[PDB]
């Protein structure tokens, strides 16, 4: 997760995966110019740092 | 909007993000 509505309390986890709205204009649940999905993936390499 | 850090100056709008609103046809 990279975006959230607010901060997270200690020992609290969240499962819901919806597009995180940041600059209004709801994106009808897809990636948007203002609102952005907080759930992304890592890229791992065998020869990275 | 129902929550904010402080009061809003006149003729100032904010786009940063908020709760949805419900309408009924047979309401008051």
């Amino acid at each position: 997760r990279l975006f959230r509505k607010s901060n997270l309390k200690p020992f609290e986890r969240d499962i819901s995966t919806e597009i995180y709205q940041a600059g209004s204009t709801p994106c009808n649940g897809v990636e948007g110019f203002n609102c952005y999905f907080p759930l992304q993936s890592y890229g791992f390499q065998p020869t990275n740092g």
